[PDB]
């Protein structure tokens, strides 16, 4: 039997992208420049802070300093901070706690594998920290989704190869990361985005513990 799950956090446990695009939202109005609705928050999506805040700036063609760029990606930050406040554990995804409680009394190891640098934070104020065991620091490895590195540490955090572990993702960066560190994915989404190569479920309700025991038993 598998040994750990592995979370990504955004899109599986819960909803982050909502935050951040009112960030880059907020920040678009503000210094003029139309045009950052949700329709092009895709292209910002997995993107570096330095990555999107170009592709905002490209829409209405303005000119920054080197200086005035780096207050601009504060002060998206900033504003994304101030509203990650209110997180609560009213935002854990369906199922969620309780696949975690049933993995925990199973004796199967809890590993977060997220991009947020806001990972251990939203765990807290979600009440989510009882039930995880480590939390890969995205800051410690050489390289983000959909390079394996996060899975890896993640899984070796709790003391196992991922090989002995499920991975859970929203998104197709994320399943070939899980993917190539040898661990298996189960996707949330829709094979259009994910692959049909792999077990997709349509959304969060459907990660059992049972399902997952399905899976993995091949
Ligand atoms: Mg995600």
């Amino acid at each position: 039997m598998f040994k750990a799950v592995l979370f990504d956090l955004d899109g599986v446990i819960t909803d982050t992208a909502e935050y951040h695009f009112r960030a880059w939202k907020a920040l678009a109005e503000e210094i003029g420049i139309n045009g950052v609705d949700r329709q092009f928050n895709e292209q910002l999506k997995g993107v570096s802070r330095e990555d999107s805040l170009q592709k905002i700036l490209d829409l209405a063609d303005k000119k920054v300093s080197a200086e005035e760029f780096k207050e601009l990606a504060k002060r998206k930050n900033d504003n994304y901070v101030k509203m990650i406040q209110d997180v609560s554990p009213a935002d854990v995804y369906p199922g969620i706690l309780q696949l975690l409680k049933d993995l925990r009394s199973n004796k199967i190891k809890i590993a977060l594998a997220s991009a947020s640098k806001n990972g251990p934070f939203l765990l807290e104020r979600m009440n989510l920290t009882g039930y995880f065991d480590a939390i890969a620091d995205p800051a410690e490895v050489a390289a983000s989704k959909p390079a394996p590195d996060i899975f890896i540490a993640a899984a070796h955090a709790v003391g196992v190869a991922p090989s002995e572990s499920i991975g859970l993702e929203d998104s197709q960066a994320g399943i070939q990361a899980i993917k190539d560190s040898g661990a298996l994915p189960i996707g949330v989404g829709r094979p259009e985005d994910l692959g049909d190569d792999i077990v997709i479920v349509p959304d969060t309700s459907h990660y059992t513990l049972e399902f997952l025991k399905e899976v993995w038993l091949q």
